[PDB]
This record gives C-alpha cells, structure tokens and sequence, in this order.
C-alpha cells in the first residue's frame, strides 16, 4: 500500500496513476429518509422532485484533471489528435476508523482497530446511476488535498407536488453483498471499457462551403431565374461566385440559441432575465433547461470580441467553491470556435427555405428559420473535451437514441464504470439491562478515512500532418506574477489554495476536411 | 424521468448564465437542490410532431362537433394526402393529468 | 420552390433565382443549398414541364465554356422514379396540430414548410446518370447522417 | 481553399502545402507509372423505379 | 523530454493576427511575388530545466 | 565534484484529517490531527584510500 | 488546558522517496545547516525542503 | 534493526557506519506556499529571490 | 533516380531527406588565376589577402 500519482507515455498509449486521501462521515444518523420538494419556496412547479437519501456514500473520479496534471495535458494536446479510454483499476486501502468523544468543551479522537467499513461496486447497474450529472464531490485536481465523499441519494418517478406514485422505487443498499474492511484490509476493482471512437482532437482548417478547387467551373448548370416573359435562364457557377456551387454536403442542424457577450456590456441588452430567455424542453407537464444543448459555434472569425452564446458553453470555477453567484473574475468560460467549419454560429438562424408556391401572378417568397433539424447529408462535430470537464456519461437504457454522444462532452457508454459505495458500519452504544423489542437508536460517534488510487489506460493517436508552416500550440503566456499576492499560474497561491488559471481544450493541431 | 437523473442533494461544478444586470453585465448562477430544472444535462427527450388532444371519458373537456378528419395529422404524397396515424408514439397521458386524457 | 422548364405561362415574370433558392449559413455567410436532399421533381398527373428550382441536375450536351447557355444546349434531369417514397418538393402539404383544444376553443391545424427526419421514415436517394459523378469523399467529422452525397453516387 | 477570415484574409490556422515535400517518381520517355486501388464495401445503388 | 514540473511550459507557436493574401501571404510561405519568406528566427531552447 | 551525486531522500508525515461535519461540503478539509514522527537512520560508506 | 499529552499511533504512516532521476532542484551542496550531528548521541531535526 | 556506528580498516579501503535518531515535525500546516523577497528590508536588490 | 524531400520520426532518432535542382556554369573560362587585394581601395591594410 504505497503512493503513486504518475504518468507513463508509451507509444500509442498512456497510463495515469493518482493517489488521494478521503474522509467519510456518518450520514443521516444511520437512517434512510424520503425527500421531496413541491416547488413553492423555490423556483416553482418545474422544480419539484421526490426521492430518497441514504446513509451511504461514494467515489467520483469522472473529471479529467483527476488523472492529468496541466503539464501532462499540454503534452497530450500539442502532440496528439485523439484519445479514448481503455481500462481502469481502483484500490482503496489504509483504512482507519476513528471514534469521537466530547466531554465539556474538549474533544478527543481515538482509533478503533476492530471496527469496519462496508464497500461494494454495483456491477449490474441495479442502483439509479447518479454519476454523469456533473455534480460536485469529484477527486480534487491537486493531489495533496483531502476531500469528503458525498452522500448518495436519488430521484424516482413523481406525481403532482413531488409525491410518490405506484412505480416509485425504494432501494435498500444493505440488500447488496459487500465486503467489510478493517485496518489492514484493502478493496480492489478492475474494469474494461467498451469500444468507442477516438475523440477528435483537432481544429478544422477548411470550411464546408469552400471544399472546391477555386480556379475551376462546374459542369453542372444552375437555374438563374426567369426573364420578362417567364422563360428559365441558366447560369454556370465559377470563381466569381463560389457560394452558388452545387454541393454534396450540408452543415450541422440547429435549434436557435440566443447570443450573449461576455466581455463587452455595450453589446448586451439591459436586465435580461436568463431563465426566461433560455431554450427549454418539456416532459411530464413541466419544463427543464436545454443546456448546453447540441453544440454550435459560440463565435467565428470576424465576429466581435467576447461573442458567446447564452447557456451554450461550459463554464468552470477557477477553484473549488460553494458560491451560488460567482463573480466573472472567478470563472473559466470556454469558447468553441474550432468547429466553425462544420457547425454554424448558434444565433445566426440564417438558413432560408421557400414558403409558397409560385405561379404567373404570384411571386416566389422565402423566409429564415429558427429551427433546422437533421436531414440526410449533414455533417457535424461534437463538443470539445476539457481538462476541467467530465470524462464519460451513461447512455440511457431506451429503445432508441440518435448519435449518443453526451451533450456536455466526453464518451457515451452503454456500460460505464460502476459506482463504488461505502459507509461506516454502525456500532451501538450500551444497551439497557432489560430486554426491549424496539430497534436501538443510540450509536458511537465515528468517522473513517483512507487512501484511494486510480489507474487508467488511455489510447492515443499521434499526429502526422504534412503542412509546411508551423501550427498553433498551447503555451504558458503571462507577463509576470507576484509570489506575494498570486504565485505561479496553475499552482498554489499565497493562501495555500490551488488555482486553475484558464480553461484548456484539446483542439490545437489543425486538419483539412 | 429524464430531467431527474441527478443526485438531488448536490450542486453542479458547471456555472450557468443567469442574465444581465442593469448595465448589461453577464450574471452567473450555480444550479442546486432548489432548482433542479436548471441543471446542465447530457440527454434530451424524444422528438415530436404536435398531435391534438382528446378526452375519451369526460365530454366536458372536449369541444363540440369536432370533425376528426379535418383535425388529424397528415402527410402528402403524389399530390394527395393520407392520415398520419398513430404517428410516432408520444405519451398519451401522464401522472397528474385529468382522467380520460388521450 | 417550383419552376416549369417547358411552359412559360406557368412561371412568374422576372424571378431572381439567387433570391429564391434555398440557402444554408456558415461562418457568417450564406451558400446555396443545391440540389438539396432529393425530392420528386414531378409526379404523375402534374403539368408537363414541372420541375424544381435548383432541385435537379443539368448537364451540357457538349463541353462548353459558356456562362449562360441556352435551353437548347442542355440536358435537364427529371426524377419521378422516387415518387412512391418521396413527396413533391414544392407540395408543403403535411399538416400538424397548432393548438390545444378544450370546450369553447376549436382545434386548429396548419401546413408546414419544414418537416425533418422522424423515426419511421423511408426515402430514396438521388439517381445516378451517365453524365454524373461517380463518388464523393465523406468529410472527416465526428458525425454524419446517412452519408449519401446529395448530387449522387457513392 | 483554406480557412479564411473577413475579406478573404488568412488566419492562424490557414495551411500552406509544399508539394515538393512529397516523394514522387520521375518519368522519362520509356518510363511508366502504375497505381492500384480497392474500394471499401458500399451498398448497391438502387437501379429500379418504384411501382407502388 | 522527461520533465516533472507541474505547471505548463513555453512552446513555440504560430501567432500573428491576420495576413493579407494579396500583399503578404502566410508566414513561412510564398508571398504575392512567388518568393519564400522566413518570418522570424527560431532557436531550439523552449523546454526548461533546473540547473 | 559529481555528475550524479547521492540523491536527495525526502520524507513527510501523511496528513490525518480531524472529524468532518455530518453534511457534505465540497471544499478541501483544513482540520488535521497534530502529530510528529521520529526514528533511526543508519548510513554506511565504502571509501578507497592510498597508503 | 495547560497539560500536554503525547500518545502513539500504530496505524499512521510516513512517506519517503529518493529522487533518483534528479527531477527536483538539488539543494544539497550549498553547505547549509541540518546535517547529521558529529556526536552520535544527539537528536536532530530534519530541515524543511524549499527551492 | 540494530545500532552500529563503527569503522573497519581493510587494506586499501575502509568502511564507516553510523546511526542517529531523527525527529520530523509537520511543516507548513500541510501547505505549499510561494516565497519571495524584494530585498528592501534586507541587504538590497542583490538579495532578492523567488521560490516555494 | 526519384524525388524525396521528407522526414521520418522514429523514436530516439529522425531521418531527413531533401531534393533540389542545381545549375553549374563554366567558371573562369577554364582558367586558374591568382587573386590579391592590397587593401587600399577597400577598408585598408587589414583587408589584404592573397589566393587562387
């Protein structure tokens, strides 16, 4: 049982290892409970839910900065055009259970060598899977930090006002087999990923309307209009008009999403209510935000500085925080312009279709559309992956799905890495000396802690490009930093806190279409 | 349901766009247990063509003298029209809806 | 939009073709969408000469440099063989429900200019021609839907 | 054509290719060039008209 | 290069705002007159090591 | 003077957290149990000499 | 209060490694304090690492 | 695990052994920190440094 | 005799190839000659040389 936290680059694959220290409290006083919300004191009826919270807790490693340091991430993105996960192994070890006693003001903490902790992996996916929702409680990016394991809870099928119905499910986690760990015992688990395509780690150096040889003319003839008598006129497209070429392929579908400018406030309207202006989908008589949505270009070359989309991009914290309304200086806002070749700007809404039927006496009319959905012959790119973003998501179990790439990013999986759940075994306090049939509610106060190591095998694609001129690379560029106030970017500041200075995607090397 | 797949006790590490202030500056907000509808999500529900409601049990909910053929969904082919029925399946009713909803 | 190639009495006068064609946007500019995803250009019972505006392929009879060739110099294709699974391109006759009916409010419907892919649809590809292209390169991208090239071929 | 900005100007991701940077063979009178290729599996084009 | 520092390093990258294909062309490329141009000098020292 | 001197040997006490709160908090935990360590170390060197 | 008690913890650990590849800044060879004492019976502190 | 502290003279080579007792505190409250000096309160600009 | 101009990155070593076209004139009318400079019309005595 030793420490690791290291990376090994072998050819076409790479192995990451990392070790952390976790702490597990007793949750819920060893009790289950039902939880609801009817919505009133909150947002409203769209916010209602019903479910259960459990005494158990769980591990979540599903972000990239869990497995990669910033320098390792740089080594990846400048030299490689693709990555996918292959295998996984987890080890929980060096477990300690501690008892807490409080007399008067003082508080003493003692070690208990015989008390245990329970752990199991859910290999058959029997529990509601709450990973892949991008919530808090993941391993910290900086290896020296100690973190709490979050409490496990789930939502089930609801009726009006967040009430249970006939199909609502209650799960007992003690009904699973688990193994019991003392000091000296360890838990191990291995997993193999299913086959998935490489994530595309390059930026597009062509656009989908320019794929032609610009010097030539087509052998296809286009319809230029009618003359004053109504006879069809023909025209051949060529170098003076490249936009009129007949083409084999069309760009990505869209639902129109509203623009927003993050840098410059003169471009925005005053007092926008974000919730009223976001895209939404309905289900069971209520509405939910559609965000980030299916990825669109958030900006393009020639657009104004700071151009973005309203709830169309991902935004991260610079450091772990609880704030409900963080300041603009505290966040990293992503920008996806690398897809601008196949993916239109999200607020453009500039596709045109014919809205009537023309005859002599009635002129043809057209209109722009806010909705243009999938048609045969369209191509598109997925959203990028980030050092701060999620790795995988579980594909819902359903009869049908279209292009099951998760919208926030990463790898869609039929069988994701299973949840690993853990809790302290309850230790009763002193019973009465007369028999009582009731369940015993008095327990010894305790918590546990240990180490966990995660090892991942990744497969990568090296970059072969034959362009003559140099390419854009990710580099560290800042003028100067004050060690008194600030410290080194991607480092520890003056207060001992780890700071992630800016967001980092994977798309730097370029390819033609 | 597809909007409730999250752990209801937690907050996201993703930050949402809450609006602009009186000067036009972007305001940020973190989604959490008080608003589950505002969570960023990986998946979206089924596509639809809107189909008209009808109530089979209770006649007080229906309008009078509906002409069914005029109100059904249709697709055209070769210059003529045909009913699109049953169509691509939608939920005919949901929990909390009135009795007899179809 | 429809157009009639044979009979000028069916067409409107002085149509500006570029203003009336379908277009898609990219990077802040627009490009023609032509020929588009194939539709029936005519069907049985339609008027003679019925066609679609930039909806079909047109070839030269002989190799030529002319920018504005005459109608007698071209071969204009007609796709009616798909009329069984593929609707006429200018028909726009699908109907959906536009409101929610209750006692006191009557149900209403409307025709649509846009009807996109739904589960349970079938369609045919555009035909290949002795004068047409054989193959096309599928763009290198994360996703594509039914990657059959729109002008024709493999 | 390569990736463009406003007014048809190059940008950072625009690519220049030198074709002399490829290996090629040099042909005089009496020399020939040969190349073979195999297509990937594709479906038959449908060569019939619909009678229903 | 084996370096174990945590934070990222300086790399050589192509950074220019915009180039006019009429006047100039792509840096490290052929200009409008057909001439090859080397835009800036390039050393070998970018990765860093302690002494 | 050595190209490859005897390498540095580094050591620290593994942090042991104090009692957490019973409600989940995402922040890193700053409270630890006060501790120190001690032990023995032996070093053996082989020297070559000239009479 | 005033008094201070010291107890032994048998399960807690310490971490140690040698830097064999010379990846860290090498601060030995500057003739600073913190070396083993000349007299064998003395107890000494290990110095804190910084660069 | 026993004590040694002794020397053995063999011909053209010699072996030394020594055993000590060490004590290790917790440093820095388990934290890294940046350190600088701009020189003023000390010698001056020749005394400045930056590190961790 | 074919064109190459290309680079191959193998592990711990790399191979570069390049092909160019050269032109050679007749120099000096097929003659050797002695060359000097005494420096005056140029920089000065520091610029003098002798050779072939």
């Amino acid at each position: 049982g030793d420490w690791h936290c290291d990376t090994k680059w072998m050819g076409d694959h790479v192995i990451t290892k990392s070790t952390r220290t976790w702490v597990l409290p007793t949750y819920g006083n060893h009790l289950y409970g039902p939880i609801n919300f009817d919505g009133t004191t909150g947002s409203g009826a769209n916010a209602a839910y019903a479910g259960y919270k459990t005494p158990w807790g769980y591990f979540d490693f599903n972000r990239f900065h869990c497995h990669f340091s910033p320098r390792d991430w740089q080594r990846l993105i400048n030299n490689h055009t693709g990555i996918r996960p292959k295998g996984l192994k987890i080890k929980v070890f060096n477990v300690q259970v501690k008892e807490v006693t409080t007399q008067d003001s003082t508080k003493t903490i003692a070690n208990n060598l015989t008390s245990t902790v329970q752990i199991f992996a859910d290999e058959n996916y029997d529990l509601p899977y709450v990973l892949g929702s991008a919530t808090q409680g993941t391993f910290p990016p900086f290896p020296n930090d100690v973190f709490m394991l979050p409490q496990y809870a789930y939502c089930t099928l609801q009726g009006n006002s967040g009430k249970f119905v006939d199909r609502s499910a209650f799960y007992c986690l003690e009904y699973f087999p688990s193994q019991m760990l003392r000091t000296g015992n360890n838990f191990e688990f291995q997993f193999k990923f299913e086959e998935v395509p490489f994530h595309s780690g390059w930026a597009q150096s062509q656009s989908l309307d320019r794929l032609m040889n610009p010097l030539l003319d087509q052998y296809l003839i286009g319809d230029y209009g009618t003359d004053a008598s109504g006879n069809l006129i023909y025209h051949r497209a060529g170098p003076n008009d490249l936009n009129e070429f007949y083409k084999n392929w069309a760009p990505a579908p869209y639902e129109c999403i509203q623009n927003i400018n993050s840098s410059d406030n003169t471009k925005n309207a005053n007092s926008i209510n974000g919730s009223n202006s976001t895209n939404k989908w309905g289900l069971q008589g209520r509405q939910a935000w559609d965000a980030p949505g299916f990825v669109q270009a958030s900006t393009y070359e020639g657009a104004a500085a700071g151009q973005s989309l309203l709830n169309g991009v991902l935004t991260f914290d610079k450091s772990s925080a609880t704030t409900s309304s963080p300041a603009a200086t505290a966040v990293n806002r992503t920008i996806e312009d690398e897809i601008q070749g196949t993916n239109n700007f999200g607020n453009a809404r500039n596709n045109i279709v014919a809205i009537n039927q023309q005859t002599k006496g009635t002129n043809p009319t057209t209109g722009s559309t806010s909705q243009f959905e999938t048609m045969p012959g369209m191509v598109w790119s997925n959203r990028d992956i980030y050092l701060q973003g999620p790795i995988w998501a579980k594909i819902p179990n359903t009869d049908g799905h279209f292009h099951p790439s998760p919208r926030m990013g990463g790898f869609g999986l039929k069988h994701p890495p299973p949840m690993i759940l853990i809790k302290n075994t309850p230790v009763p306090a002193d019973p009465p000396t007369t028999f009582n049939p009731m369940p015993q509610t008095s327990f010894i106060t305790e918590y546990s802690t240990g180490q966990v190591t995660v090892e991942m095998l990744w497969e990568v694609q090296k970059e072969s490009s034959k362009r003559w001129n140099p390419e854009v690379q990710f580099t560290s560029n800042f003028g100067t930093s004050d060690p008194a106030v600030d410290g080194i970017p991607f480092g520890i500041n003056n207060l001992g806190t780890y700071v992630e200075s800016r967001p980092i995607g994977t798309r730097y090397i370029s390819k033609h279409l």
